[PDB]
This record gives structure tokens, sequence and C-alpha cells, in this order.
């Protein structure tokens, strides 16, 4: 599972 | 599963 | 599992 | 598991 | 396990 | 286990 | 903004 | 912004 | 910003 | 910014 | 900034 | 900045 967070 | 969050 | 955090 | 933190 | 902390 | 700290 | 991911 | 990841 | 990672 | 990692 | 690493 | 390492 790949989780990417960009804010 | 790939989850991407961009805001 | 890959977790990336960019803010 | 790879965890990356960039703030 | 790879943990990277960049702030 | 590789831990990297950069502040 | 609140983002929750549960799988 | 609050981001929660649970897998 | 609060980032929580639980896997 | 609070970052929590639990695996 | 609070960084917690638990594995 | 508080950094905690537990492996
Ligand atoms: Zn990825
Ligand atoms: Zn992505
Ligand atoms: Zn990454
Ligand atoms: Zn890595
Ligand atoms: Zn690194
Ligand atoms: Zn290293
Ligand atoms: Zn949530
Ligand atoms: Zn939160
Ligand atoms: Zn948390
Ligand atoms: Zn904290
Ligand atoms: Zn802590
Ligand atoms: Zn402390």
């Amino acid at each position: 599972i790949h989780v990417h967070l960009q804010i």
C-alpha cells in the first residue's frame, strides 16, 4: 500500500 | 492500494 | 508499505 | 516499510 | 525499515 | 533499520 | 481540512 | 489540516 | 498540522 | 506540526 | 515539532 | 523539537 500526502 | 491526497 | 509526508 | 517526513 | 526526518 | 534526523 | 484513510 | 492513516 | 501513521 | 509513526 | 518513531 | 526513537 502506497500513501502519499501533499498539502 | 494507492491513496493520494493533494490539497 | 510506503508512507510519504510532504507539507 | 519506508517512511519519509518533509515539512 | 527506513525512517527519514527532515524539517 | 536506518534512522535519519535532519533539523 | 480533515483527511481520513482507513483500509 | 489533520491527516490520519490506518491500514 | 497533525499527521498520524498507523499500520 | 506533530508527526506520529507506529508500525 | 514533535516527531515520534515506534516500530 | 522533540525526536523519539523506539525500535
Ligand atoms: Zn509510494
Ligand atoms: Zn500518489
Ligand atoms: Zn516517499
Ligand atoms: Zn525510504
Ligand atoms: Zn533517509
Ligand atoms: Zn542510514
Ligand atoms: Zn480522521
Ligand atoms: Zn488529527
Ligand atoms: Zn497522532
Ligand atoms: Zn505529538
Ligand atoms: Zn513522542
Ligand atoms: Zn521528548
